[PDB]
C-alpha cells in the first residue's frame, strides 16, 4: 500500500470481461465468471488494508438476464457466492435491485437490507438484477424524487473503476456516477491484480 | 479519413479553457474566446463525415457561482457558437434552466429546436444546465420521457477535451451506455486528430 495523500471514499467497480477471459483460455463463455470470485475477495481485503471505506460492485443489470440461460446461471450463481464470501469477512452488505422479478435470486434477498458480518470495516454494496431505468423510475414531493431512487442507500462514488477495456458506464448508477473519476483497465476482471487498483488510486489522488 | 462504424449522436466536453489561458500567460477567462472556432471546426467536421447530432457541453448551474469575469467570458463564448452555428445550416437547440436569471437570454429563442439552412446536423447546447434539474423535471414511465433534455437522445460516443475522466453530470440518462474518449489537450488546442481518434476507438468497440 503506496503513502496516499487522499482516497476515494466511495470505489464503484465495473468486474467486466469474464466471457473474453473465458474464450481466451480455451473455456465455455459462461465458465469465466467463477474465476470473478477470488478477484473480488482480492479487491475487498486491498479496500480494508488501505482504508476504503465503501465499494459497490456491478454484479448483473436486468439486460443481463436475457443473456441464454447457462451464463445467466454461471453469474448469478458466482454473484451468490461472492456475496456468501464476502460474509465471511469484516463487510456491511447491500444488495440493491429488482426483487420484484423472477430474475432476482432468491438467496440474495436476504441483503437488501445492510448486514455487518463480523467487524463490519467496509461497506460493500452489490448491484444484482439492476436496472438505470427501474432505479430512477423507483422514485414515483419531486425534490425528494432522487432521495428515493430504489439505489438511494448507496452513495456518491469518488472513483469508478472498469476491468474488460470499455469506457463506459453500463447504466451503473446514473446519479451516483454523475462526478465520478473514471479509470479503465485493459485486462478482462478475472486477470485482476492489486496494481490496478492502486494505479486507479494514484490516478484519484492526482486530480 | 475514412470509417467501418460512425457514432449517431457524439456529445463533447470542451473543458480545460482556463488551464489554456493560464499556460499561454492569459488570464484565467481569456481562455472561452479560443473555444469558439474550435467549437465550429468540430461541427464543419461532423458535417463532413457525416456525424448526425452532437451536444455541447456549455455551462452548469455550479459553474455560473464563478469569478464575474469568467462567467461573462464563458456565457458570451457560448452566445457566439449558436448565433455562428444558426449562419451555417444546423438545427439547434439550447437545454438549460431558463427559470433562472443565469440563463443567457439571447439563447431563449433555441429552447425549442430550430432548423437553419439545410439543417445538416442537430446540435444540442446545454446552458445553465444541472443534472439534478433535468431529472426532477420529471406515469414514471412518462416521467423519463419529460426530463428537462428529453429531445436529446441517447449518446453513443462521449468525447472530453481537458483530461479530466467525468462525466461532471451531463445528462446521466443519455450518457448511460456512452462510450467515452478523454483527449488529454485542452478544449482550445482542438485539433480534426482528436475527433478522428476518438472515432477510431469508437468503431474497434
Ligand atoms: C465481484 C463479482 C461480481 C464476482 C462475480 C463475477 C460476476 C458474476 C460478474 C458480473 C456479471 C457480468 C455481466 C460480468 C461482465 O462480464 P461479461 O459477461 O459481460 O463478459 P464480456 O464483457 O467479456 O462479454
Ligand atoms: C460549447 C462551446 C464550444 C462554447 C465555447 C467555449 C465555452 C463557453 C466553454 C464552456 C464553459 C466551461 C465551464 C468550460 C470548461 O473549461 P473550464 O473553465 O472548466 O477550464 P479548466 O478546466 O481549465 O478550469
Ligand atoms: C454488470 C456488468 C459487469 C456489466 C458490464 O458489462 P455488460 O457486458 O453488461 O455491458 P456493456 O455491454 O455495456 O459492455
Ligand atoms: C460545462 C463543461 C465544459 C464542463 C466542464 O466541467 P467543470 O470544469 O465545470 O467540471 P469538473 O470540475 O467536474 O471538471
Ligand atoms: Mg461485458
Ligand atoms: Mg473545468
Amino acid at each position: 500500500t503506496p503513502k496516499f495523500k487522499r482516497l476515494p471514499g466511495h470505489i464503484a467497480i465495473i468486474p467486466d470481461g469474464n466471457r473474453r477471459w473465458a474464450l481466451d483460455r480455451g473455456l465455455e463463455k459462461h465458465e469465466g465468471y467463477k474465476h470473478g470470485i477470488v478477484p473480488g475477495l482480492e479487491l475487498y481485503d486491498i479496500c480494508v488494508k488501505i482504508g476504503i471505506g465503501e465499494v459497490t460492485f456491478f454484479g448483473f443489470t436486468q439486460d443481463n438476464t436475457k443473456r441464454p440461460q447457462i451464463q445467466r446461471k454461471a453469474f448469478v450463481d458466482a454473484c451468490i457466492k461472492s456475496v456468501k464470501e464476502l460474509s465471511k469477512h469484516d463487510a456491511e452488505l447491500l444488495v440493491v435491485g429488482n426483487t420484484n422479478s423472477d430474475m432476482f435470486p432468491k438467496e440474495l434477498l436476504a441483503y437488501t437490507k445492510r448486514t455487518k458480518f463480523g467487524k463490519g470495516k467496509v461497506r460493500i454494496n452489490f448491484l444484482v438484477n439492476y436496472g438505470w431505468y427501474w432505479d430512477l423510475t423507483y422514485a414515483f414531493d419531486s425534490k425528494k424524487m432522487i432521495e428515493n431512487i430504489a439505489s438511494a442507500e448507496i452513495p456518491r462514488i469518488d472513483l469508478l473503476i472498469r476491468w474488460g477495456g470499455r469506457r463506459r458506464l453500463s447504466g451503473m448508477l446514473p446519479v451516483q456516477t454523475v462526478y465520478s473519476d473514471i479509470y479503465v483497465v485493459d485486462e478482462m476482471w478475472p486477470d485482476f491484480k492489486p496494481e490496478h487498483l492502486f494505479n486507479a488510486l494514484e490516478f484519484y489522488q492526482d486530480q
